């Protein structure tokens, strides 16, 4: 991919440890990343300091994009390391003349924002027309439709912590192990240590 | 605007009454449109059909853009006329070569995606963190805002229906309609037809 080798031969490469914050909510933003390796969250809080995970980015996604467009933007969610990173970074300025040179990098830039926006407007309807019940059940569908999801003769099969299916429909660890048992009981999932299969 | 003017040159126009659907959820997207005058609602249906407002666009938006970046896309929302309008048409082959003559239009085009991906993600977190009250108050505020909103001696004064309302925040109209008695009793607010004065 030579459009993606050039583009990175003007970004300067760093490495982020598991759990560290690459992007503080409110910063003001002058930069773009690209992860070349690993994977993080994006997250946003409520005012108990409760967060929520918005979206989960991996190898080849950009990061800080949303200020491109416009100066003295604020970053609009705080992004941390999910697992060990290797993230390009490259100024908002320098990027610009990057786009009149090839604007391919930008089609890729927003074309990921396009699926960004179609998948954020499925979770605002999720949360306006589901219970919390539908809530689950529906993020372990969409989990089961990851490319990491491995099939399964009963369905297919994800790994994921209690916790973290909270931080994503909004609602406690507790809760969502109640819940899970439902759907066990209810013969739509299997559980285990870490891992779920969703009967489809 | 130039930018704009080269562009619209490339593009054939065309009226939709007040009411009409400019465009399908499901449907296969292969063309671009941009509101020369008027303003659309883009909303989302649960199952049983209830409507949802995601967003409010206007003249100098671009619609139907999420399906430029991949080719098979389908429409991820319905919008509808709210007023009538004329909007610009144009293939996203064309689009396309227009980019490679001058990118600032897709720059145009990304501010805006950016914009939306920014206020949709606010809505994810309020959906998430806010009940039903602070979410209608939030709205109602929000509405003040507009700029088609009218200066009163009490406070900002706006029109909208309960129905409205209750297709922005995800509740029924008859929940809406007894939380806006609740804050007309606690003096934040008054009523009238489907006229709202928003106090201070
Ligand atoms: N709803 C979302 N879906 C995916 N990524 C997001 C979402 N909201 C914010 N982000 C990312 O979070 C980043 C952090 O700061 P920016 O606002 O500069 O750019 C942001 C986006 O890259
Ligand atoms: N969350 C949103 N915010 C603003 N506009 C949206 C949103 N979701 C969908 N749209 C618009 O609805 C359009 C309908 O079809 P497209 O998916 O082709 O492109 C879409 C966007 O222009």
């Amino acid at each position: 991919d030579p459009t993606l080798e050039w583009f990175l031969s003007h970004c300067h490469i760093h490495k982020y440890p598991s759990k560290s914050t690459l992007i503080h909510q409110g910063e003001k933003a002058e930069t773009l990343y690209y992860i070349v390796k690993g994977s993080v969250a994006v997250l946003i809080k409520d005012e108990e300091g409760k967060e929520m995970i918005l979206f989960y980015l991996n190898q080849g996604d950009f990061i800080g994009e949303l200020g491109l467009f416009e100066e003295g933007q604020e970053r609009s969610a705080w992004v941390r390391a999910k697992t060990a990173c290797e993230v390009a970074e490259i100024s908002y300025k320098k990027f610009r003349q990057l786009i009149q040179v090839n604007p391919d990098i930008l089609m890729r830039l927003s074309a990921q924002m396009a699926r960004r926006l179609q998948v954020t407007s499925e979770k605002v309807g999720n949360l306006a027309f589901l219970d919390v019940t539908g809530r689950i059940a529906q993020t372990l569908l969409n989990l089961a439709k990851q490319p990491d999801a491995m099939t399964h003769p009963d369905g297919m099969q994800i790994k994921i912590t209690r916790q973290e299916i909270g931080q994503i429909v909004g609602c406690s660890r507790e809760t969502v192990g109640r819940i899970l048992k439902m759907l066990e009981d209810q013969n739509l999932i299997s559980a285990h240590g870490k891992t779920i299969v969703v009967y489809g």
